[PDB]
């Protein structure tokens, strides 16, 4: 037997990894997830990048890039030793890295991928190369403090979690999903995404991956208890839609739902024969597209709970002027 391992730049177990490499899927390998993970360590520690003064089918080859890593590790350990400040252990992944962190963790997680449904609108040969973008642009857009919860609503694998989770303050991070298959692989991609983050010496927030479906009881008080939620419903039927808005109305002032296919119409006109639909109490907008992205870019969705949309309506229908212009339709 003959093996390759990379040392840890926080002196975690080493990542050890079997000749002839694997390959995970027809886009993915070993040799490249070692390669990549080489080249992320570098952007973490400078010091690496400098002391870094190769053909992937030669094991000779793989084993001197693998050693001149390791042994410029060494090297960065003992300097730590020294005057010289160690690396933050406390801090989050950038996005390049935890892009490379959840592509690995789905590596060694997700064993047959093409078990997985392919979720629409998204390529299903891409690994999420723009729903985890669009899942960064949301992060960035939308601000996340410590005191919201956050759920992703039929979370498959957990990759959105996982994103979110750790990039994020929330107080805590739900996914629920329904199938068996997924739902099963969640729970492997929970153990290494908490081993990788380990390993590159990142935090993330507190998460929980469950079982379950979103339309049952126990989930209406906890959507209704929930302040963020992300949501790919573009492929959700009308009564599906219908039922999640039932959950939404339960929700707290200046929740969030952010969506790929609008619950409301983003302009709403609130008037007698629509007084008891979602959108008399939530602003809908369009959220900025994302240039380099087909399907026409990907559209996106953020409504935000607010009841004052049918305050003003109920103060007008008392002022006889504005209720006489309300009744010119
Ligand atoms: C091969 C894998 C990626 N699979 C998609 C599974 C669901 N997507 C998913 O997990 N995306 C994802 C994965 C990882 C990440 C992170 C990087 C961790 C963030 C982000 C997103 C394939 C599914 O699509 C189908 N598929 C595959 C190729 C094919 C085809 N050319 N045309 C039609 N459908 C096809 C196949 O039947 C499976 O249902
Ligand atoms: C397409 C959606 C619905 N889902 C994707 C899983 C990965 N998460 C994901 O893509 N999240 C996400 C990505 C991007 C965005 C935005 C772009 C920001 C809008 C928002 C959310 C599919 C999974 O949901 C599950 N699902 C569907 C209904 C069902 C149910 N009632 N209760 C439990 N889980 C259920 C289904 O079994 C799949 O595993």
């Amino acid at each position: 037997k003959l093996e390759l391992r990379l040392k840890s730049p926080v002196g975690a177990e080493p990542a050890v990894y079997p000749w002839p490499l694997p390959v995970y899927d027809k886009h993915h390998d070993a040799a490249h997830e070692i390669i990549e993970t080489i080249r992320w360590v570098c952007e973490e520690i400078p010091d690496l990048k400098l002391a870094m003064e190769y053909d992937t089918k030669s094991f000779e080859s793989m084993q001197r890039l693998c050693d001149k890593y390791n042994r410029a590790i060494d090297s960065i350990h003992q300097l730590w030793k020294g005057t010289t400040q160690p690396m933050k252990l406390n801090t989050r992944p950038s996005t390049g890295l935890l892009r490379h962190i959840l592509q690995q963790v789905y590596n060694h997680s997700v064993t047959d991928p093409e078990k997985l449904n392919n979720y629409e609108p998204f390529s299903p040969e891409v690994y999420g190369e723009t729903s985890f973008d669009l899942v960064a642009q949301m992060i960035d857009e939308i601000k996340m403090t410590d005191d919201d919860l956050f759920v992703d609503l039929g979370s498959g694998v957990g990759q959105v979690v996982l994103q979110v989770a750790a990039a994020t303050n929330c107080k805590h991070h739900y996914g629920v999903e329904k199938a068996d298959i997924p739902a099963k692989y969640a729970e492997t991609m929970d153990r290494e995404f908490r081993k990788w983050m380990k390993w590159y010496g990142k935090k993330h927030a507190e998460y929980t991956l469950e079982r379950g479906d979103f339309l049952s009881e126990e989930w209406r008080e906890r959507i209704a208890n929930t302040s963020v939620i992300f949501v790919n419903n573009f492929a959700f039927g009308p009564e599906v839609d219908h039922q999640l808005k039932e959950r939404f109305a339960n929700m707290k002032e200046g929740g969030r739902i952010v969506s790929s296919k609008p619950f409301a119409p983003l302009n709403f006109r609130i008037n007698s024969r629509n007084l008891s639909d979602i959108g008399t109490i939530m602003r809908v907008v369009e959220l900025s597209p994302l240039k380099g992205s087909v399907s026409k870019p990907v559209s996106y969705y953020l409504h935000t709970i607010d009841r004052t949309i049918l305050e003003n309506y109920f103060s007008s229908l008392k002022n006889p002027k504005l209720r006489e212009e309300q009744e010119a339709a």
